[PDB]
């Protein structure tokens, strides 16, 4: 399984960093054209989250150097022109961040790469895909396919879980969600004037953001469609966000009841995906935790016997990674 | 009105503060034992969120000096032992949070204090009050009382207006809330072995806590009773706190309706107590508002007609610390 | 003293803002073309530093409104066309960060705009001024000149008076620097390939910097050419920065003398711009302070009566903005 | 050799943490009375910086048991009063802050202990050992000793191989230091009513703070007493402090010359504890770096032959505590 990677950023480069630890998938080509090879070196042997980078970092002929193996580099702005076909890459893991219809990411078809993932939420009627949700339901014939967002793939699990056994007739979502490149350090304007409030400087503010990652849930989850929204508000953390659903269930129960249930998934059909804690853990404690949401038992709590709070971790930039990954590994495979 | 500050903390210098900008309130006594006279006056000088102390600031013959007039200081660790009555003060603000029951707050009295407001919830049954929603029904019979919690005064005004109109059913609360004194700079145990996550690193981590500023709102708005609870994320800020409230109605409303009735309370009833804003605003933006909540327009939103995400912030420091004033006016006037 | 302003951004609205007090300058055009008027409003109105602007800020017709006085607002990539001279501009602040050469910058003299300043350290020759220093050098034919760095206004007038008593033989510089505009919120690219530590994520780091500021005081006082340099360390704090200078002199000197000296220029001809304390300050405790430099007594030391540590204090974004403006009324005047 | 640990903290855990990856040294007992058992695992298993504990942590009959191996935890307030002896401590890490004198640490012997390492410099005449330079001195009878600050093991290595090869006339330091436990997450009294400064707030203060790391440097290499001193800037950093020497050489040299003498002594007689990097790095690269000192080739810089600024950074947590085990290991056998 060939990995071509259009946006060595976040997203980008710690994918590049899963993948190095996994046997059946491997990086062949990279494209950023921000970034010189000798300047995207040294972005990815260090990392200010994550750690260095498990091995040495050099490049070579216009390669990167990952021990015996090279690694193409390219710097094109168009995607029609990065020469993918060449290093016959099986899937393009579009994480720029700005090529989100199946029309501007067709463009790396015509590069050569055989299909597409797109490390966010699409703009138009992409297909989206959650690993352990609804990955299955995906066809060979979908050449371009969505990963959703990292707050989608924490809330997804949780929803489908409780939603089997129980039945959410109706929840809202709250995401306190870390830092993003898509910020700025002081006051200044956003990115084409939209969303003027991820402008205000990330260092000293709770900012309200939207998201569609709820309300994307009804996508992923058919029976849940118009019965999930939410907000985010971004706070100054370098990594790892945290989901608050509150929601109303048809059958009744026990917290300790719900608590159980998703204790039941996380060790059995969703073992990977979805983690169960009782430990009184912080947001640190999930830097580099690879799995989607992670349940923290004693931070939510319910009203009664029907409208409950649940909370749930997960490491927006490291979980995503490792599922985009997973995703594909499936769609190629 | 004559005040009495003991623990002449966050909310002991910023109560302080607001009293020198007020004709009809003047601190005359202040008693804190960990802050010999030099050290009193650098910490009300100086401050790291509200600015210098706008203010000459200096001290003679163990009176502190603020412009033309003397205010008295001393430093006992028991209440009982702070001459109030020979300063003739009427009401003492009893900040330290280690005097939260009416037991060991009426030692107060024994010093020959009129009357104690507790600046947090109560440990015990003392009563709470909230200024614009339950503060005219005081009996001057009561000695001490409780004016809650920053999020209590939060959550209240815009929990009343949503509930005399439309009926809350039910409602769940989030509170991203600011950096506090409890915290911890770098990991450590928590005082008391309690609130372990507390004691985890204030700089870098969301930190779920638990709180009954939700549940208290039952106590000031009795019709609330077992409808309303909540939990908080504390997260790296120097102020301002804002709260989500996810609550079901019984009477149906569209988005804009709701906030349309926010905004008339805002700008009548509950003028300098709940405010309105449709900017898009975040959490530096309210650094030294004095309202209770401000409510967030376009931050909040509806899943359908029946169910709300309604977002409201809070300077938890200036804001309550006005209401302190407001309560020491009224259970003396 | 009609002023223009060239870049609307951290500096262009201080600057402005500094100037909608003073009754001698007033900014009758502004021009930013990655600003929309409705953003423009926004931006400066709310501030996550120096708090909301003291003046209700609308627009209509396509002029700001402040208050109801009208400024006139463009959106121009070349300066040559922002009608300057239809606005009858004295001076224009050109605090964009990309027009620092002759060549650039005089495209606003064709424009219409009598004379021009730098709000940044000139890429080429173009004369240098830093108030209290060398002001009184400038002459009116100098149509284009610069206002230096925050840094160089800080160091300048510490250099002046400690060189002028003493005599600086040689000395080194760091300063520890607010974060700024150039930064990035996570481990990215910085602009056009320069300095690579910039990019590096600006809330959990100290990042190593360049500077030229120390070497640029050789061009303020030619006396101290060649004898001065420095680096900086880039920290995540909102605005306020600290020089802290270790120099050798020729005439020796005890502490106190060094610090009386600096004491008597700041009470004495260098007052406004040079300050002086011996409280036990924080970098809080200058934001928004419009001196370009505060000594600090306390913080520094000496280790012999020939070698010291001399530590000042700046708000890199309000001292500097106000010194342009007084910049701006000397060479019109 | 079987070490103890007084005081389980930053330094106490990571001490603990350090020696589980050390065949030559063992940790047989914990005393910390502010912290019981259940919450004792918690802060050992969670960590906000260096991640969770490499193994799983438990506890059964009043045992911390990592993995077979059994540690005993005591709950004593009076050093005296700890039964090292019962458990044949040969070495106690009095990493508290509290019992810095002779006199008090020597209560640990009375307990049984056979010797004790201060965390800290002491408050009196006791004998400092910095690993590399003067640990040799060291004799068997000297039952307390001191192992200094982190930042003078910082500084003394490259003092040392400075002094050898140029001679170091005179020297000042500054050091911007990473969070320390003695601070406070909002304006507050520090303990004592000393260091005002170190009360303010932690996480939006640059803070001024004394330090005699640099003068003590004078005390483990006697050749520079009297030759260098320095301050402390504390920054919202959770760990990794760096160290800029500005300082006057003897013998003239090149920059290039002064970077290759570090390069060969961290390649050869210092390697282990002086590094060397020419690479752009910044704080966050040295998180869990167990060197002493980091030498940064690109940041630092030269006025002239003679007169040099250099820079180094450290791991304050994870460098120093892995030198504390050094002693121990040296100081026993
Ligand atoms: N970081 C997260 O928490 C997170 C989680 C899940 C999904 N995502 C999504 O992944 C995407 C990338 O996010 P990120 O956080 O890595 O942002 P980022 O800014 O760190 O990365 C974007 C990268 O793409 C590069 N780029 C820009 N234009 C390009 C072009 N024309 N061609 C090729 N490369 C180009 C940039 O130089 C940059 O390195 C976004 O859509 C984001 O929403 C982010
Ligand atoms: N800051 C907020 O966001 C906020 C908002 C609303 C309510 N409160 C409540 O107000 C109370 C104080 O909060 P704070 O943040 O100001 O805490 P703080 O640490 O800033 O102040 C407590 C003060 O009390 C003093 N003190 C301790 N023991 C004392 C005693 N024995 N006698 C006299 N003084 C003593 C301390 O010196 C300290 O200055 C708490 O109960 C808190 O819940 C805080
Ligand atoms: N903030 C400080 O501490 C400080 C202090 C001293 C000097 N400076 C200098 O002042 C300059 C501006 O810095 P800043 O901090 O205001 O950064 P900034 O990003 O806040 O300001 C730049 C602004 O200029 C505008 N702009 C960009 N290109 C333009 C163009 N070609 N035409 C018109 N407008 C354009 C942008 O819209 C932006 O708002 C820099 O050169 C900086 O070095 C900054
Ligand atoms: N943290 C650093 O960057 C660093 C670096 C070098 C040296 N040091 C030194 O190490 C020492 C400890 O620093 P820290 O950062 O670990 O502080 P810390 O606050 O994290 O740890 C101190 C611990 O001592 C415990 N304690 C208090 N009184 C006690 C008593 N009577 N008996 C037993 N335990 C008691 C506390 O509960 C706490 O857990 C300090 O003197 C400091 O100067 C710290
Ligand atoms: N360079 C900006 C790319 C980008 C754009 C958006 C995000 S998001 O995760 O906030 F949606 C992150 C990064
Ligand atoms: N001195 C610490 C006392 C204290 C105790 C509690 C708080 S709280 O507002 O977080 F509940 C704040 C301060
Ligand atoms: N409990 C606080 C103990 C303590 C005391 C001092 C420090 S210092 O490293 O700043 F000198 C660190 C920790």
């Amino acid at each position: 399984t060939k990995l071509g990677i259009n946006g060595f950023g976040r997203i980008g480069r710690l994918v590049f960093r899963a993948a190095f630890g996994r046997k059946d998938i491997e990086v062949v080509a990279i494209n950023d054209p921000f970034m010189d090879l000798n300047h995207l070196c040294y972005l990815l042997k260090y990392d200010s989250v994550h750690g260095q980078f498990p091995c040495e970092v050099t490049h070579a002929d216009g390669f990167l150097l990952i021990g015996e193996k090279k690694v193409s580099v390219f710097a094109e702005k168009d995607p029609s022109q990065i020469p993918w076909g060449k290093c016959q890459v099986d899937v393009v893991c579009e994480s720029t961040g700005v090529f989100l219809t199946k029309e501007l990411a067709s463009s790396h078809l015509k590069g050569g790469a055989k299909k597409v993932i797109m490390s966010a939420p699409p703009k138009d009627d992409t297909p989206i895909y959650v690993m352990g949700i609804n990955h299955h339901q995906y066809d060979t014939k979908q050449l371009i396919v969505s990963n959703a967002s990292c707050t989608t793939n924490c809330l997804a699990p949780l929803a489908k879980v409780i939603n089997d056994r129980f039945g959410i007739v109706e929840g809202l979502m709250t995401t306190v969600h870390a830092s993003t490149a898509n910020q700025l350090v002081v006051d200044g304007p956003s990115k084409g004037g939209k969303d003027w409030r991820a402008g205000r400087c990330a260092l000293s503010n709770i900012i309200p953001a939207s998201t569609g990652a709820a309300k994307a849930v009804g996508k992923v989850l058919p029976e849940l469609n118009g019965k999930l929204t939410g907000v985010a508000f971004r706070v100054p953390i370098g990594t790892v966000s945290v989901v608050d659903l509150v929601c109303r269930l048809q059958k009744p129960a026990k917290y300790e009841e719900v608590a159980l249930e998703i204790k039941k998934a996380a060790e059995g059909p969703l073992k990977g995906i979805l983690g169960y804690t009782e430990d009184e853990v912080v947001s640190q404690d999930f830097v580099h935790d690879n799995r989607s949401s992670i349940f923290d038992m004693k931070a939510g709590l319910a009203l009664n016997d029907n409208f409950f709070k649940l909370v749930s971790w997960y490491d927006n930039e490291w979980g995503y990674s490792n599922r985009v990954l997973d995703l594909a590994v499936h769609i190629t495979t």
